[PDB]
């Protein structure tokens, strides 16, 4: 069995940027440091991390007076930022640069009382983050996920309108819902394409690319990972058999058994050794030496601010 690696794949440089900054605050600080939301959705990095001090908590209200508090890669709220701000609380914020480009829109958008629809999932920790940047009641910020979405919306004043994204969401989905508003909302403002990050869009390439090559795809990556479900459906669009896993222990035998190419990728917040583990494990199931394909390069880096260095 041929075992291909997608490229890129695995930590983007917001992932590798919040991870640091959660593991230099524990050496310069020491435990506990308070952590809100999964500093990114991986189950072996956040469980490395509690087992090393760090606790994760949901809501401010579960984070003692004077305590240092980080938030996770995916954003917070002004309501969040404020609710820390007005306790006692040392914040450090692994916000990736990313996500506070979009939020920076959103507040453009508020303070200009014009209406913003962002493109994203209900519930997920950086669409609560985003939508929570804009305040100003005289206009309105609206959640669509879809093209049926954008079709039953009305707003306030269509003609003073503009739009964000989610970061990691499916560039192809996120193109038909950007088509969706155009035609509704033909006035609409917004960036060129959309604001999924470099690392998504890249991901999204690589795995295509692997997609058309193996029989079988593994993505590593926890099941509340966004960008990691887009790889898996990505692969399972084009009519590939593909599994999100956390670890090597998940993989079923049947699922590579008389497959002779499988492929396996990695979300943007799994780290390199569960890939590295994976692999070990095909390898007992019958695969050879891992082959990389060719990728795109990948050139950033985002370093933790100086006070945690
Ligand atoms: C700022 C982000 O949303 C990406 C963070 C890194 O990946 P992950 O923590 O898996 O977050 P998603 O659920 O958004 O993919
Ligand atoms: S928004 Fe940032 S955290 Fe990673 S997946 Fe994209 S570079």
């Amino acid at each position: 069995m041929q075992i291909l690696l997608a490229n890129p794949r695995g930590f983007c440089a917001g992932v590798d940027r919040a991870i640091s900054i959660v593991e230099n605050a524990l050496a310069i600080y020491g435990a506990p440091i308070y952590v809100r939301h999964e500093v990114v959705h991986n189950r072996y990095v956040v469980d490395s991390l509690r087992e090393r001090g760090a606790i994760f908590i949901e809501q401010i209200s579960e984070v003692p007076d004077g305590a240092i508090l980080i938030f996770s890669a995916h954003g917070v709220s002004q309501a969040v930022r404020n609710e820390a701000k007005s306790r006692d609380l040392t914040v450090f914020d692994a916000t990736c640069p990313l996500v506070t480009k979009v939020h920076m829109e959103v507040a453009r958008a508020s303070r200009r009382g014009e209406e913003s629809i962002l493109i994203g999932h209900a519930g997920h920790p950086e669409v609560e983050g985003t939508m929570g940047q804009y305040s100003n009641p005289e206009g309105g910020m609206y959640l669509v996920e879809s093209p049926d979405d954008v079709w039953k919306l009305t707003v306030k004043n269509e003609e003073k309108l503009s739009f964000m994204t989610q970061t990691t969401l499916s560039v192809d989905d996120t193109s038909d819902v950007i088509d969706a508003l155009r035609k509704r909302f033909p006035k609409i403002v917004g960036p060129r394409k959309d604001d999924i990050c470099y690392a998504t869009t890249n991901r999204q390439e690589a795995v295509r690319a692997l997609a058309e090559q193996a029989e079988v795809v593994l993505v590593v990556g926890s099941k509340n990972s966004s960008n990691s479900n887009r790889l898996a459906e990505l692969a399972q669009r084009m009519g590939k058999r593909a599994f999100l896993i956390d670890d090597a222990k998940d993989i079923q035998e049947e699922w590579v058994k008389e497959v002779k190419c499988v492929g396996v990728t990695a979300g943007a917040s799994a780290p390199d050794i569960l890939v590295q583990n994976v692999v070990a494990r095909l390898q007992q199931l019958g695969g050879g030496e891992a082959i990389p394909l060719e990728g795109r390069e990948e050139n950033i880096v985002f370093e933790v601010p100086k006070e945690l260095r």
